[PDB]
């Protein structure tokens, strides 16, 4: 079994802890944890290509897209590997994160260890926004908090 | 070539950027950058096992030691993979880091991506300290700053 972890921090009050667990290299990854300081509603949730926080969340680069696909939602065939959709914050400003994903991996290939997890200002439209940017970024706006995905015990 | 990067952060502020570059998987890793806010003198400089900064630098665990060896200096055959010796800060509180290492890697089971880089309070005695702790930690004291080693562009 492989485990990874990510501490989300940024310029503002958004902070979080996200855990990843994978029983087998060919198996789904469970993603769980909590993010505080979010506005009520959907927040884009992505693995970005670089584990580079030198100038904050901007240095993380584009969505992790090793297979050169268009942007989509996690349940779409047409998606980036890093497309984990949205997390949902309630009026309490807290997102309780509970995701299972079959496209990200912690071992073998398409591995997200050493890449950056980002939570966004706005909803990811999952490529259903009706403009060009929808098929690239999902129009999820600014990067509120991010962290490098590290190997866990 | 393969590149990695680490943002070191801790109280002071002790703050640094460390770059890693490897031309080939069978080649040495160049490690360079700068760390500010250090006391003048030697500071232990280690890759720790977990890329887990959930509770700050303590969650990083022990020295990265995939080959089950004792603690040494980077020039020793008997060393942990994570044993990068010391960085030196001048009176300006800045350590200019310039290391070439043949034991760390950015590929394979010696790979340091997704692990934690730590700069310590005190000198690493490079296992020549003569108490027991020398052969395990090198007696380099508290963890001043750390970051997860991420994939760079
Ligand atoms: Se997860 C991954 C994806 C693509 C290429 C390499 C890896 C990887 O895990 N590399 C480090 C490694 C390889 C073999 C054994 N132990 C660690
Ligand atoms: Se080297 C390593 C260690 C832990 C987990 C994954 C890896 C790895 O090799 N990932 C693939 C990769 C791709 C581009 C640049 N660096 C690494
Ligand atoms: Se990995
Ligand atoms: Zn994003
Ligand atoms: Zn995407
Ligand atoms: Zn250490
Ligand atoms: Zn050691």
């Amino acid at each position: 079994a492989t485990k990874a972890v990510c501490v989300l921090k940024g310029d503002g009050p958004v902070q979080g802890i996200i855990n990843f667990e994978q029983k087998e290299s060919n198996g789904p990854v469970k993603v769980w944890g909590s993010i505080k300081g979010l506005t009520e509603g959907l927040h884009g949730f992505h693995v970005h290509e670089f584990g580079d926080n030198t100038a904050g969340c901007t240095s993380a680069g584009p969505h992790f897209n090793p297979l050169s696909r268009k942007h989509g939602g996690p349940k779409d065939e047409e998606r980036h590997v890093g497309d984990l959709g949205n997390v949902t914050a309630d009026k309490d400003a807290v997102a309780d994160v509970s995701i299972e994903d079959s496209v990200i991996s912690l071992s073998g290939d398409h591995c997200i260890i050493g890449r950056t997890l980002v939570v966004h200002e706005k909803a990811d439209d999952l490529g259903k926004g009706g403009n060009e940017e929808s098929t690239k970024t999902g129009n999820a706006g600014s990067r509120l908090a991010c962290g490098v995905i590290g190997i866990a015990q």
